[PDB]
Formats: structure tokens, sequence, C-alpha cells
């Protein structure tokens, strides 16, 4: 499913994701956009052999199991096939597992790059919330 920018705002605060760990709706919805284009099927595999998955690009070297990432971890508990449905629920719990273990949406190369310190208020701009 490729969500629409308010469509996929309102579904994050539906998940609880508004102000998590003090990260605004619009930092969630502006890593969604530059991490998969608000695709939830996208699927990019990493040089180490690992895969990012989702919505989210959530990465199976620790967070969860695709059965192709020797030695990885499993964190959120769950197959990475989970995180592809057009139910952001399982991205939305693995997220709220990956923010809180220390380094904040630091975790997200795009958020990092293209949203931090950015006016991601702009992203919710419109929306009916
Ligand atoms: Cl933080
Ligand atoms: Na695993």
């Amino acid at each position: 499913k490729v969500f629409g920018r308010c469509e996929l705002a309102a579904a994050m605060k539906r998940h609880g994701l508004d102000n998590y760990r003090g990260y605004s709706l619009g930092n969630w919805v502006c890593a969604a956009k530059f991490e998969s284009n608000f695709n939830t099927q996208a699927t990019n595999r990493n040089t180490d052999g690992s895969t990012d998955y989702g919505i989210l690009q959530i990465n199976s070297r620790w967070w969860c199991n695709d059965g192709r990432t020797p030695g990885s971890r499993n964190l959120c508990n769950i197959p990475c096939s989970a995180l592809l449905s057009s139910d952001i629920t399982a991205s939305v719990n693995c997220a709220k597992k990956i923010v809180s273990d220390g380094n904040g949406m630091n975790a997200w190369v795009a958020w990092r790059n293209r949203c931090k310190g950015t006016d991601v208020q702009a992203w919710i701009r419109g929306c009916r919330l």
C-alpha cells in the first residue's frame, strides 16, 4: 500500500506515534517519506547482507527475522514480512522499540539526514488529525 501523506499521519497518530518519546508526528511522517516514499512494500538490501523492510525500513540485522541474515537478532520478535503489510501496526510497534533504544530517531539514516533540524510540522500541515 502506498499511503497518502495525511492518511499516513492519521494512521500513525492513531497508533500512538504522536510525541512518542518526544518526537512530533511530522518527524515520523518525514522519516517514512524518505525511507520508503510511503510504500509499505519497500525493501532494500544493505551491503552486509541484511535487508530493510517496509514503510520505516526496519533492518533485519537487529529487528526482524527474514531467515537470510546469519548471526542477526530479532529484537522485535517478528518475521520481516510482517513489516510489509498494508496494516502498519507491526512496523509502528517495532519502531517504538527502536526509538526507545537510546539513540532516538537517529536510527533512521534518512531522518537524520533529511528531517532532523527541518520544519517537520510541514509534513502534517493541512491534515485532518
Ligand atoms: Cl531522543
Ligand atoms: Na533473526
